[PDB]
């Protein structure tokens, strides 16, 4: 249920950057592997900033914030979803508490489900750690409002990551980038809202370096979603 796709035309495509990568490609739970290195989909990375995502349903769901409160530039939850913003998410995650964070990761059973004894980075730099498969099933979840949350707030979680319209689609993610792990991790993980109301999910999952620019992540799952026709 796990296979490589048409990979002719992408694998080429991570080559030119040269560095490894695999995009995650999940239909209705069709899974298909796309890039030049394959075996990163089954292999578990520190999440970085994808853990943004749960984070932020973990603390809507317990009511240690909601989508109007202001972080003292002042901003809300969604606005700190695209920026940086170490600390709204780690002021989040204090307040959740490293019981309930442990408690609900175990719950949502995401990647490893180890979230260690410090409740403010374990996503950074471990120990939690989690598979493209992993993130890619995770995220077609949300998408579909499948999580074991309220659907109020996977609603307002998904409202965040609204990345982009175009032509009738609307591409929703999240990026993650861990540059002080060796070798560093770089995440583009989402999916694609199709003018039907469709929806395929993606996980991107690349070995990064200093000198790329970010937008290295965006710029390598478009043009693969493109020779897929998904956009
Ligand atoms: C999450 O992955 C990042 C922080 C919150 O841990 C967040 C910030 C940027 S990476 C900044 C450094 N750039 C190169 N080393 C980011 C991202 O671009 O994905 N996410």
């Amino acid at each position: 249920a796990i296979v490589q796709g048409h990979n002719q035309v992408i694998h080429q495509y991570f080559d030119e950057k040269n560095t490894s990568g695999v995009l995650v490609i999940q239909t209705d739970k069709k899974i298909n592997l796309y890039g030049n290195a394959l075996s990163r989909a089954n292999t578990e990375y520190v999440p970085a900033s994808t853990f943004k995502m749960l984070n932020a349903l973990i603390g809507l769901e317990n009511q240690k914030t909601d989508i109007n409160e202001i972080f003292k530039k002042d901003m809300t939850l969604g606005e700190a979803m695209k920026l940086s913003a170490v600390p709204v998410y780690q002021e989040l995650a204090r307040r959740i508490g490293l019981d309930l964070m442990q408690k609900e990761v175990k719950r949502i059973g995401f990647g490893n489900a180890e979230i260690g004894q410090q409740v403010d980075n374990f996503w950074l730099v471990g120990p939690l750690k989690v598979t493209p498969i992993q993130e890619v099933e995770f995220v077609s979840q949300l998408a579909h409002t499948q999580l074991p949350f309220s659907e109020k707030v996977q609603a307002n979680v998904k409202n965040m990551l609204l990345l982009e319209e175009s032509n009738g689609y609307k591409i929703f993610g999240k990026t993650g980038w861990a540059a002080d792990i060796k070798p560093q991790v770089g995440w583009l993980t989402g999916w694609v809202e199709q003018p039907d109301g469709k929806i395929v999910a993606f996980a991107l999952n690349m070995e990064m370096r200093s000198e790329m620019p970010a937008s290295i992540r965006n710029e390598l799952l478009m043009k693969s979603l493109k020779q897929l026709n998904i956009i």
